[PDB]
Formats: structure tokens, sequence, C-alpha cells
């Protein structure tokens, strides 16, 4: 019951996790680009548990409050896994609240998220997920864009009769300053929206975006997705609560 994607599945998938070293959790992650066994698909919230714990190698685990919603943002570094972890890369991701909803980056070891290999990606459990097909709502969201301490922040707007999102998500200390939806749309009453996204930052404008995620969770509590560009410096991968 896991839904979710990556920009490039060379590098990420998304499913359902099954990492007998590191069990727990159901939304989990793949680095594809690792041989097994490191290319196991790991629960979210195990690599947040162990994102927890290994804080003093250099992982970090941090509760970032936007507006009245809490954003979970796990920060897991090559440097701080065993040797024997190198082809693992490099994590930033977040969980909304405490619903199953996962929303992250990776890049390669030696690489930065300007790199090619930066990669963006969204899990969730769409077990339970309905979507309103009448009325308007509101997200909080953050977005992941090559920062685990720096985050972007917005407000979505969902007009569920209508099949619209719409917003845009900013911040001071990421390569976007800015990123706006543009034309992202979705049957009402289904969860999986698409459309084009356009960015501002230290690259200045780029409208090469495309955007796809999904609403999770009854009355779509939740949404998740990722936007990617011809600047992967752009890749972002953002998750919001409904207000
Ligand atoms: C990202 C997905 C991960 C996968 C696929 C993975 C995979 C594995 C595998 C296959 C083993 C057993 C073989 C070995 O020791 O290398 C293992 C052990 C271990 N892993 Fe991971 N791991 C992941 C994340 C992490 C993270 C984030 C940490 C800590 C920051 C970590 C710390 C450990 C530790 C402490 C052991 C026990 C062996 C030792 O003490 O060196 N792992 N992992």
């Amino acid at each position: 019951g896991i839904d979710g994607i990556s920009s490039n599945e060379s590098n990420i998938k998304i499913g359902a996790a099954a990492n007998a070293s590191h069990p727990g959790g159901v939304a989990a992650v793949s680095v594809q680009a690792a041989g097994a066994p490191y290319n196991a698909f790991t629960g979210f919230s195990s690599l947040k548990g162990l994102a927890q714990a290994f804080a003093a190698q250099g992982t970090s685990n941090t509760n970032v409050t936007v507006g009245s919603k809490t954003f979970n943002i796990s920060h897991i570094p090559v440097s701080a896994m065993p040797p024997s972890h190198s082809a693992l890369g490099n994590f930033n991701f977040g969980q909304v609240g405490t619903q199953e909803v996962y929303f992250g980056e990776w890049w390669k070891a030696g690489d930065t998220p300007a790199s090619a290999s930066h990669t963006v990606y969204y899990a969730g459990d769409n077990t339970n997920t309905t979507v309103p097909t009448a009325g308007t709502a509101t997200y909080t969201v953050a977005g992941i864009n090559g920062s685990g301490s720096n985050l972007l922040s917005g407000t979505f707007t969902a007009n569920y009769g209508a099949g619209t999102l719409e917003g845009t998500l900013t911040g001071t200390g990421t390569a976007v300053s800015s990123l706006s939806l543009d034309g992202v749309a979705f049957n009402p009453g289904t969860a999986a929206f698409a459309g084009l996204a356009t960015a501002n930052g230290t690259a200045g404008i780029d409208n090469s975006g495309v955007v796809q995620g999904q609403f999770f969770g009854a009355n779509a509590s939740a949404l998740a997705g990722i936007a990617q560009f011809d600047n992967v410096s752009y890749n972002t991968a953002f998750g919001g609560a409904k207000n």
C-alpha cells in the first residue's frame, strides 16, 4: 500500500520496507545506485531511528515547525554510516507530522546536491486515503532542496471541486528561493496530481519544472510530491499537512 516515486529510478526507488539489518516501518526507500545487500528497501521510520541514534557521528533528527505544523527532518550523511555503507550516499528527508508520509532527497557520496546524482522522492501509505470531491482546503508545506537544515516553506491551496493545487514554497537558505506550482491538477475525487513548476534561486529563473505527487490519508490530511528541473540543483521534494 505504499505509493511514491523518485526523479531518477537509476538511483532511488520507493516501495515497501524489506531490510533485515534495519527492519521496521512500511514506506521505504531503496538506493538502486548500490549493489545488494545495500539496495534493500529500508523503511523511512527505520532510517529516522538511525538518524536519531547516530547524531554524534554526523546524522541529525530535528522537529521543524512551519506555522502550526511539525515536520520531522532526518539528515544522514555517508560519513556517519559504517565504511561498508559507502555506496549508500547522502539523505535528507522529512516526515509530515506523525503521518506515514515522507519526502526527501539523495545524492551520491562525493557529490553535492548540484551534482547529476541529486535525486528527489516521496512515499506514503495510501491504505485509507480519501479525497474530498468539493470545497477548498489549504496545506502547510515544507520542501527539501539540498539541505537538511534550511527548508522551503509555503501554503498550497487545493480546490477539490476544480481539481487544482496552487501555491509557492519559499526559503532563504537553499538553491531554490521560490518554487511555484503551474497548472498542477488532479481528477476530482482522485489522489494523484501532476503539472509544471517554475523556480527562482541562485541560478535565476527556471521554467523547466515538472511536478508529480499525491494526497494521502483520510480526507486528504496530507500531500507529498516532487518538482524536478533541467537544473538538478533545483530539484525539490515536498510534504504538506492539511490545515
Ligand atoms: C540507508 C540504507 C541502509 C542500508 C541498505 C543498510 C544496510 C546494512 C547492511 C546490509 C548491514 C549488514 C552488513 C554491514 O555491516 O555492512 C548493515 C549494518 C549496519 N548498519 Fe546499515 N544500512 C543503511 C543505513 C544505515 C545507517 C543510516 C546507519 C547509521 C548512521 C547504519 C548503521 C549500521 C550499523 C551500525 C550496522 C551494524 C554493523 C556495524 O556495526 O558496522 N546503517 N546495514
